């Protein structure tokens, strides 16, 4: 699981191929239901397909993608750190619907979770922007 | 009964938001009852969800498929002369073709719907957003 | 054939001025030719033109993915060695820049591309336009 996840990060991040890596995600997913990786990024899939894709923009694919936030937060709640990373997540989500009141609150939770991340002075920014 | 069992799938697919776990259950309420309108309106509705959120479903079968049980509902709501299980189909095709960007059909269903006594609190929501799409 | 489909893709875009439209047209030919440099660059187009005109896609996912269609395209236009379709991809550059009013980045790719042949007779236009906003 540890190395699929890793070539589902690369196919999505890296080589920026979201369909290819959603695919990734799925295969993932259908063995482990649970794993708040493949939900999260799952997610993030759905998002760049969204506003990548003609036939990916629909509200059910944003509906889906929150929908696997949810389930997430679900299972982090049932670890600090990887409870902290759904709400950056949330925040990722709300930043990009331009609900940038909902992103502020879910950018707080995440910080004060402990989540650590090298982009989150880029994206404090991008929200003391908007 | 099937009463129940339309209720627990219908939980499966709003209230738990597991379009999978709720497919299955309307294909085994469309097993022993294949003429139930909520039973081929919602799997269609799960189908729809499962295209916009799973790579294996994201294709034209599957939105063919949803069509094909909107086709099948329309058959058996006029088959019966319920106006308004007419008015729910055709409220579910404008649903159908507003989600594939089809607004010019959609905009025909919207109005064969409310011409045939539609109702829903949701419509001055839709009837907004299909004037948004439509006004571009 | 792609020629065809390309054609009535940039009709939708440029002149029908419907980039929803040829949106789906582009993403039809990027299905069956991923790395056509032409569907690629006016796929971008298409995000940007959307990104500025709808309030559902008016989001920097939509910019990060037009920029990312750009860099596909110079991964391939270099991958080939094309000079004159890295000078292309690099005006593409310049316009994307240009219109999310990063003008120091635009100035950068507007000689990358004037330095790699880039020709195109709106060039006089655009030189005498990025001089105003970066004067």
């Amino acid at each position: 699981v540890e190395k699929d996840l890793k070539t589902a990060y690369k196919a999505l991040y890296d080589e920026k191929e979201p369909l290819k890596a959603l695919h990734l995600y799925d295969e993932i997913l259908k063995g482990s239901p649970t794993n708040l990786t493949a939900l999260i990024f799952k997610a993030a899939c759905l998002e760049k397909l969204y506003f990548g894709f003609s036939d990916w923009h629909s509200d059910a694919t944003m509906e889906n993608a929150k929908e696997l936030l949810d389930k997430a937060l679900m299972t982090a709640e049932g670890d600090r750190s990887k409870i902290g990373l759904v709400n950056f997540r949330y925040f990722v989500h709300f930043f990009n619907i331009k609900d940038y009141e909902l992103a502020q609150s879910y950018f707080k939770k995440a910080k004060n979770l402990g989540y650590v991340d090298d982009t989150l002075p880029l994206w404090e920014d991008r929200l003391e922007t908007k």
